[PDB]
């Protein structure tokens, strides 16, 4: 019992791997018990220290074929009625009981924390003790959109009148120019009030965002707008104040137009950007729902002593408890099957729908679907140690590992901010130099000389005005709309094309994909078995035999049986099945039936269906020719079942999974573009190799656990490659979250759909190629939009700086407004034009692969099993 040792085991890929390890280790003398997990690769061994040593245990595990290395409980409860400090009694009683290390209770919140050894004490014991005492105990982004929307609305409310007044003044006005005081004017006063409101309210979020950006040692669009608007607002106030002091006859021109203009559009762009980025992460909630909510704890044993059956919450269960699973109910916790035989569906881990036989001494997975009978399970892993919980942890880690991507607008603004400052400073110094040296150019191009102020003031004031005009014109207005507008339009195109894209990230990353991994079941081939071929081993028509088999197999519940029946129905008129029929079945051995309704088949004695073992035990042998056919069929990893009548061999039926017709074309198309194709699946190597040969995938991975899939994705990403994961099962969810781009089949599991960032509503593999092409068109359009959001402003900078002054061109007041409309309209029109995109026709893909596509020999395909390639 004492000196329990901890071991780490690698190279295990099956639950049968765990069962063999446990059985062999327990068989050896000295070893008392062993526990181990599949994905965690962690094991605990209890043995007598005086008989065997940890080094021997590691050597024994290594001999089994799995690498072994030697390496080194808290409960929170809420208790009612904790209104008195004396009820100290609870803590003292807990300390008295063995196996409890510490226990404390807080009177302020009635919360209690207990630390103990799980192997000796559990939460149930503490709860029972508390109940006995006399008290009950029980175990314990949109903000950005809202604030951006508020800022945009406030700017629009206090910014629209600013634009309306400007249009009225420019288009047409002497009344508005009337001066209440010599330095100010009614029009100027209105501009100042509205601008102040916009800056105080609309610019509040801009200031903090820029303030936060500065703490990040980086500059982005928010910093650019804040600096530009603040400078323009400050200068306007100063010129107004000096004009009032100097009581000038004519009020100076103010730059109150800019801050309302930039805040409105930038806030709108940021609001649109965050709306597109909005997404849901309900995948974690779906995974939690899979776990069972209750278990049927048993008392004593199951041989000759049984007293009570108690419904206990899964969280309250502890290791070593015995639970009962009814058929159709989920397994509550991982454990060992004792005195129970039934069918278990383990699509959570391996992903296939084929049930796996469970026999006493075997192991089960939490969340697996039980059927065919009742089962008694001895829990071994509970709580977060369950396999399902480990998957949830992997999904959480993958989601948290997705760092944010810097927007192209922010990157452009990073270089823009120094650029505008440099030209603004350069424009200031040169104009000051020009005025000081000559002072004649200023008079010719500026009537300000008529004022009585000194010459130095005129040259300084004009230089400051010219530099600031350059700065205001330089700052773009449609920069924020460049990316979000195209992204939203691109998403609409995807929706019209049967592709659902969650957020704008996938559209900006699919074009970077260089490696794609496809799951086998459901993704590359249909998830339900289908009859592949039928052969004849007196010589009745094949159709009559098929009808006879269908009637006998009508009541069968095996997926193969129903697949055979539907295939027979399709081959026949399937008007109605025969009435008279007797059914008898030996599970895992075969099925026998009595059919005497052959007349019904003719209008439209004994039937035996089974395998090699059934024939051998029934006195029927296997011929050489038929045996060779079975070996060839089995070589392709497909099931085969033989039919006999009245003890005489009749024929054989082969059932195999049919690959999607477009899977081969999609794989070839991806390869033609220089994108690697990888087939990763949890099925046996034989089936994976056959599927890969059919579709032409060079790299095949088989017997892969969910943890292994994440590792493979991480390994591919480590090589600077972008990985696009395609899957439909629960086991694929952690890979989809970890992958750069996640694609979920439309008919797949709910968890897979939520985890994946892209959903194929039309469940056609060609959409993966189409999505990459659609992303390429979007990114190219986004860059063009940025040009439209900068070229108009860039062309205006020389005019503001006065480069074209000698040519007769001057910065007219309406140019600033004109630049906005041209840039905003151009960006919107450019983004909207993406709606004309059309999905490439399947004929084009076929024509492009008329001769390039060619089947691949099975000998050239390399099959790798496991992560370390320990096995062949
Ligand atoms: F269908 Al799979 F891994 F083969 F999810
Ligand atoms: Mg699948």
């Amino acid at each position: 019992a004492p000196e329990k040792c901890f071991l780490q085991i690698t190279g295990m890929t099956c639950i049968s791997c765990v069962s063999n390890i446990e059985r062999n280790l327990k068989k050896k003398d000295g070893i008392v018990s062993v526990l181990v997990a599949l994905m965690s690769g962690k094991a605990e061994v209890k043995f007598y220290p005086d008989r065997i040593e940890p080094l021997e245990i590691a050597q024994l595990v290594e001999d089994l074929g799995f690498g072994a290395s030697v390496m080194e409980g808290n409960v929170e409860l809420i208790i009612t009625g904790m209104t008195c400090a004396s009820c100290h009694n609870i803590e003292s009683r807990l300390m008295r009981t063995p196996g409890i290390l510490q226990a404390s209770v807080a009177l302020a919140t009635c919360k209690a924390q207990v630390k103990f050894d799980p192997e000796i004490v559990g939460p149930r014991d503490i709860i029972r003790i508390i109940e006995g005492i006399g008290f009950q105990a029980s175990l314990a982004h949109k903000e950005e959109i809202k604030q951006w929307r508020n800022s945009f609305l406030f700017s629009l409310l206090f910014g629209i009148p600013v634009i309306i007044l400007m249009i009225y003044m420019l288009a047409a006005t002497m009344v508005l120019d009337r001066n209440i005081v010599p330095g100010l004017s009614i029009i100027n006063l209105v501009f100042f009030i509205l601008c102040t409101f916009v800056q105080t309210l609309g610019g509040r979020y801009f200031y903090v965002q820029a303030y936060k950006s500065l703490k990040h040692k980086a500059t982005n669009m928010d910093v650019l707008i804040v600096l530009a608007t603040t400078i323009a607002y400050i200068y306007s106030v100063v010129i107004l104040t000096v004009a009032m002091v100097e009581k000038a006859d004519k009020s100076p021109e103010t730059f109150f137009d800019t801050p309302p203009m930039l805040f409105m559009f930038i806030a709108l762009g940021r609001w649109l950007e965050h709306i597109a980025k909005s997404k849901t992460s309900e995948a974690l909630a779906k995974l939690i729902s899979l776990q069972a909510t209750e278990a049927a704890v048993v008392t004593f044993g199951a041989n000759q002593i049984i007293l009570r059956e108690e419904q206990v919450a899964v969280e309250l269960v502890q290791r070593g408890d015995i639970v009962k699973v009814v058929p159709g109910g989920k397994f509550p916790v991982d454990g060992k099957v004792i005195e129970g035989t039934s069918m278990a569906d383990e699509s959570l881990i391996t992903g296939e729908p084929m049930p796996v036989r469970k026999k006493p001494g075997s192991m089960v997975i939490a969340g697996s679907i039980n059927a065919h009978g009742t089962v008694l399970v001895e829990a071994t892993h509970v709580g977060s140690e369950t396999t399902l919980a480990q998957i949830v942890k992997l999904v959480e880690e993958a989601q948290m590992s997705k760092a944010p991507i810097q927007q192209l607008a922010d990157k452009i603004s990073g270089y823009f901010v120094p650029f505008i400052i440099i030209i603004s400073v350069v424009t200031l110094v040169t104009w000051i130099i020009i005025g000081f040296v000559n002072f004649d150019i200023i008079i010719k191009y500026f009537p300000s000389y008529s004022k009585n102020i000194s010459k130095t003031e005129v040259i300084i004031r004009v230089a400051f005005q010219t530099s600031i005009t350059v700065l205001s014109i330089a700052c773009p207005c449609a920069l924020g709309l460049a990316t979000p507008t195209a992204v939203m339009v691109g998403t609409g195109v995807a929706a019209q094309n049967g592709i659902l894209i969650k957020g704008g990230e996938p559209l900006e990353m699919a074009h970077k994909i260089k490696a794609v991994m496809f799951d086998k079941t459901g993704t590359i081939t249909h998830g339900v078995p289908k009859v592949m071929r039928v052969l004849l081993l007196v010589k009745m028509p094949l159709k009559r035999m098929l009808a006879v088999v269908g009637t006998a197999e009508a009541s069968s519940e095996h997926p193969l049986g129903m697949a055979v029946t539907k295939y027979c129905k399709e081959e026949l008129g399937t008007e109605l099945l025969g009435y008279c029929t007797d059914f008898q079945a030996v599970p895992g051995c075969g099925i026998s039936c009595k059919v005497n309704n052959i007349e019904s088949v003719l209008v439209q004695h004994t039937v035996l269906i089974g395998n090699r073992e059934w024939m051998r035990r029934n006195g029927l042998h296997i011929s050489t020719d038929v045996d060779e056919a079975m070996s060839s069929h089995e070589m392709k990893g497909q099931t085969a079942v033989l039919v006999a009548i009245d003890g005489e061999l009749c024929g054989m039926i082969a059932i195999a999974d049919t690959v999607k017709q477009e899977a081969a074309l999609a794989v070839h198309t991806l390869k033609s573009m220089g994108i690697d194709v990888v087939l990763i699946t949890g099925d046996n190597r034989k089936t994976a190799k056959a599927i890969a040969t059919q579709v032409g995938i060079k790299k095949v991975f088989a017997e892969v656990l969910p943890s292994h899939k994440v590792a493979k994705v991480q390994a591919l990403q480590s090589d600077n490659k972008r990985v696009a994961m395609v899957g439909d099962g629960v086991n694929d969810s952690p890979a989809l979250a970890r992958a750069d781009v996640g694609i979920a089949i439309g008919t797949g599991t709910d968890v897979a759909i939520e985890a994946a960032d892209i959903v194929l509503i039309r469940n056609d593999l060609l959409d993966v190629v189409a999505s990459i092409h659609l992303s390429k068109r979007t990114v190219r359009r986004i860059r063009l939009n940025f040009v439209f959001a900068l070229i108009y402003n860039l062309l205006g900078i020389p005019i503001a700086a006065g480069v074209f002054m000698p040519a007769g061109l001057v910065l007219q007041p309406w140019m600033g407004s004109a630049a906005m409309a041209a840039s905003s309209v151009s960006v919107v029109l450019s983004s909207l034009q993406l709606k004309c995109y059309r999905k490439p026709d399947s004929d084009r893909y076929e024509a492009r692969a008329q001769g390039h596509m060619k089947p691949l020999t099975p000998s050239q395909i390399s099959v790798h099993i496991g992560m370390d390639d320990r096995w062949r």
